[PDB]
DNA sequence: CTTATATTTATAAG
DNA sequence: CTTATATTTATAAG
């Protein structure tokens, strides 16, 4: 099967993941920019013991530790939501160099109509977040015991930035693979992947290829919804059928 | 004085103005319109009160006279009557607005004519005859708060749309000719508000008597009361003219 | 939790 | 008089 050939490119087999590749991540500050710190808002032991799996294997592997930082904003009850509003106002805007689905899509010709989908697991989370960056994003946490602070090690959800930092650097991680497949088309949305093939055999070595790279280079994605080498997929909410859409 | 020499010019000794050289104004209507009716609102006492000396004054004048109209529109219920005629307003057809804005008329002000005289003509509009086949448009209900029926207007009225300009209009045909006739003087008309400028004070004061004179003598009547004759500085259009400034 | 975003009188007019 | 112009949350989100 798909699953058993590449243990190491599903997030079900693989393990969390971690783009090697990618130097960690240093996050540029407005230059009127000083740190913003918010009470953490109470919460229901329910909430706090609903949270408390979440935190804890995200502790274990590392993707938070404790920390000390003048910053601080508030964990929401909804599995954990940080509300990092006050840290995105604060934080230098980047040219948005993701496609919006629509232009994305028109780079799919008729010729290439066998069709794999992927969407990659915990996404943000493989690329790394510079020690000088990681202050900007902490949150107070207690177990349901006492009170301190965590923050990120990895680039965090809720970040104005992560979507583009992120589609950048699968571009990079993914530009040698594009070359070695040059009658394959790629298509790249932060972490949602569409590799099209004008065969069916093309589409599975082609997959093969892909699969093989994703795994190698620290990425994940999700065998449960994985689409391959299907001539009907969904992709960012289309419907491709027939060369159509 | 000014007051004795023209009294014919005068609203305070001419009385009410004609202009008997103006045609009795005909007002199309746009081609789907139909005559509307619309209800008097009530009013109190004091209202009806207020505003009867005005309605019968303009009884006595001729400038109301009693009709049966298919056309009717309200007198505002709070003294001087005044006539809601935006429906009539959106059934008569548009014509193109020929009034210059005060800013572009003051650019015809230039700095060699620093005498000035500014009058203003009293109840303008009502010096434009309406012709009977357009009376019917400007129905109105009135009942005398002692001793009820429609009363319209024989006379171009306050509040429609087009009385500006179709007054501006006929104004500058009736003045064409004391413009030929005195090429040395400058002479701004803004519908009712009438600027006069020439080169010298001399030549004010005799443009000025010839203005009023021709005025009056066409059927219109100054404001005695508010005039501003032979002066180095006056008030005309909100602007304040002095030194061939403003 | 907080927050960025999408009915109500004062005039003026006729 | 009526007409035209100039404070409030429902929600989606972090």
């Amino acid at each position: 099967t798909w699953l058993s050939d590449f243990p190491q490119a599903w997030a079900e087999t693989g393990g969390m993941g971690l783009a090697v590749r990618q130097a960690p991540l240093i996050i540029p500050l407005k230059a009127t920019s000083t740190p913003v710190s918010i009470k953490q808002y109470p919460m229901s032991q329910e909430a706090r013991l609903g949270i408390k799996p979440h935190i804890q294997r995200l502790l274990d592997q590392g993707i938070l530790v404790p920390c000390q930082s003048p910053w601080n904003t508030p964990l929401l009850p909804v599995r954990p939501v940080q509300d990092l509003r006050e840290v995105n106002k604060r934080v230098e805007d980047i040219h948005p160099t993701v496609p919006n689905p629509y232009n994305l899509l028109s780079g799919l010709p008729p010729s290439h109509q066998w069709y794999t989908v992927l969407d990659l697991k915990d996404a943000f989370f493989c690329l790394r977040l510079h020690p000088t960056s990681q202050p900007l994003f902490a949150f107070e946490w207690r177990d349901p015991g006492i009170s301190g602070q965590l923050t990120w090690t990895r680039l965090p959800q809720g970040f104005k930035n992560s979507p583009t930092l992120f589609d950048e650097a699968l571009h990079r991680d993914l530009a040698d693979f594009r070359i070695q497949h040059p009658d394959l088309i790629l298509l790249q949305y932060v972490d949602d992947l569409l590799l099209a093939a004008t065969s069916e055999l093309d589409c599975q070595q082609g997959t093969r290829a892909l699969l093989q790279t994703l795994g190698n280079l620290g990425y994940r994605a999700s065998a449960k919804k994985a689409q391959i080498c299907q001539k009907q997929v969904k992709y960012l909410g289309y419907l491709l059928k027939e060369g159509q859409r």
